[PDB]
């Protein structure tokens, strides 16, 4: 058994975290992002990481950066064997890869090397790929180019959407790094080199990227929304009023993009650049969702054919 600090902010860290909790280590400290302002008023947010290491008595280390000295020095004196590093926000330089007698290893969303960087859930489910995981690497100074430890997948359906993946691989994840560190700690596991020629990156979500573009081939489109399903969830206009998209499915049709071809009780088909999208789940603002059929009946003149979206 080791001395680890644990790393890491949202709820699918603190599965991890929940996870070490019922091994014989010693979670000697826990790290986590400063908490955040609210949106209104002086209330500070503590993360999910911080609150479930209140509720376990652990102590909290909430440093607003790990490139000073003190941060540094405070670290160094936990004595640590190893730092699990799990969707921390703060970037680890690398004199603090050099403080852990062990280093410090990673749980990242995705099948290493597809998908370095930030927001890999939502890209892996947008690209079309026919699977994801979780790879335990160990920390190197490059952005999530360091070397494979462990390995686990699991594939993507066509009704899997980015919470769907996330609630699989907060499953598989906190396994994943307990069995790493059993390895770790009896000397026999060691990294595979990442093939840099193979590499991609899943790169954060901007401001403009939810809105819906109707010019792209219609199957992009129903990842897209699946992907953002349920955040940040795509959204696109009628008559310059705004409209979510929460549901959607391939259908047939052919027009000008954005073009409301029919208008059903099974939903609202629009043409794409290729093909055509069925939209079945929407969201008007300050509304409920509501399946199309519950708005069909109450909207039926609103979404007549040959209106454009956007």
């Amino acid at each position: 058994a080791l001395r680890i600090v644990f790393a890491g902010t949202p709820e699918f860290a603190a599965e991890h975290l929940k996870a070490l909790l019922d091994t014989p280590h010693r979670i000697v400290a826990v790290y986590t992002q400063p908490d955040r302002p609210a949106g209104r008023g002086q209330k500070l947010m503590p993360s999910a990481v911080k609150s479930l290491a209140l509720e376990h008595g652990l102590p909290v280390m909430q440093p607003q950066s790990l490139r000073n000295a003190e941060a540094q020095a405070e670290l160094a004196a936990l004595r640590a064997d190893l730092m699990v590093v799990v969707a921390y926000g703060l970037i680890l330089p690398q004199a603090v890869l050099d403080i852990p007698r062990l280093g410090c290893i990673n749980s990242h969303a995705s099948l290493l090397p597809r998908w370095r960087g930030a927001a890999p859930i939502q890209r892996a489910v947008e690209a079309g790929d026919a699977e994801s995981g979780v790879t335990v690497m160990q920390m190197e100074a490059g952005l999530d180019t360091g070397p494979m430890l462990l390995k686990v997948s699991t594939p993507i359906s066509a009704a899997d959407t980015g919470g769907s993946l996330h609630d699989r691989l907060a499953a598989l994840g906190p396994k994943a790094v307990i069995e790493a560190i059993a390895g770790l700690a009896a000397g026999t596991l060691h990294g595979e080199i990442q093939d840099d020629a193979l590499a991609t990156y899943a790169h954060k979500l901007n401001k403009d990227e939810a809105r819906l573009d109707w010019s792209r081939p219609a199957v992009e489109l129903e990842r897209q929304v699946r992907a953002f399903t349920p955040w940040p969830v795509c959204h696109t206009s009628l008559a310059d009023a705004p409209l979510k998209v929460l549901g959607a499915s391939l259908g047939q049709g052919s027009g000008a993009p954005g073009t409301i071809l029919e208008a059903s009780r099974d939903g609202l088909l629009v043409a794409c650049g290729e093909g055509a999208l069925r939209l079945t789940r929407l969201q008007l603002p300050g509304g409920k969702p509501l399946a199309f059929a519950d708005l069909y009946n109450s909207r039926r003149e609103q979404f007549a054919a040959g209106q454009v979206l956007g």
